């Protein structure tokens, strides 16, 4: 498993939030590949949202494989809890669909994911398939791109949950992810309800990657 803290701050000028954090990918030789994340979220609707005090999301991920699956894929379990120093839509189990189109150093690919979120327990369970064939980057590098409205906000912090407050209309989530000493991803996603289903539609563009670096060279552990 992995555990990372997403640091969130209000962005009042855009009626949204910003975030930053670092992901530590494990390299097959024992090293670490840092991926520095810079994030902004803006609401799709023109109504009020919850603009939070500074806080973090404590985010734990576990990656596995479906033993009966021969397509290139990732099974993902996550537990996420907000910590210090629209909500009615999330009181039960909510189906999730994720659809991503990407292009990294000219390698185009698509990913489709399905699963469910249970915000009461901060819990996500999803399975992702590369629908175009072989994924041209390591799965772990796409985890953060591939629905923070499923975070568990403790009752005493519920006034700081921007993500659910923007629902059902949703939000735009944008990132730049800088892979240390390597290339970057830029992502734009729309996260919103389609009926009773929470959908994450994403475009990802990756540039400046090293052909023999840890990403295009597939030198990251599957974790």
């Amino acid at each position: 498993s992995s555990l990372e803290n997403v640091y969130i701050m209000a962005d009042k000028q855009k009626n949204g939030i910003k975030a930053n954090f670092k992901i530590r990918h494990n390299i097959e030789d024992g090293g670490v590949q840092l991926a520095y994340h810079y994030q902004q979220n803006t609401p799709i609707g023109d109504g009020p949202v919850l603009l939070p005090d500074n806080h973090y999301l404590s985010t734990q991920s576990k990656l596995s494989k479906d033993p009966n699956e021969k397509r290139d894929h990732m099974v993902l379990l996550e537990f996420v809890t907000a910590a210090g120093i629209g909500e009615e839509l999330f009181t039960g189990v909510v189906p999730i669909l994720v659809e991503l189109d990407g292009d990294v150093n000219g390698h185009k690919f698509s990913v489709s994911g399905e699963g469910e979120g249970d915000a009461t327990y901060g819990k996500l369970t999803l399975k992702f398939i590369c629908t175009t064939g072989k994924l041209p980057v390591p799965w772990p590098t796409l985890v953060t791109t591939l629905v923070q409205c499923f975070s568990r906000y403790p009752d005493h912090m519920k006034q700081h949950d921007f993500f659910k407050s923007a629902m059902p209309e949703g939000y735009i989530q944008e990132r730049t992810i800088f892979f240390k000493d390597d290339g970057n991803y830029k992502t734009r996603a729309e996260v919103k309800f389609e009926g009773d289903t929470l959908v994450n539609r994403i475009e990802l563009k990756g540039i400046d990657f090293k052909e023999d670096g840890n990403i295009l060279g597939h030198k990251l552990e599957y974790n």
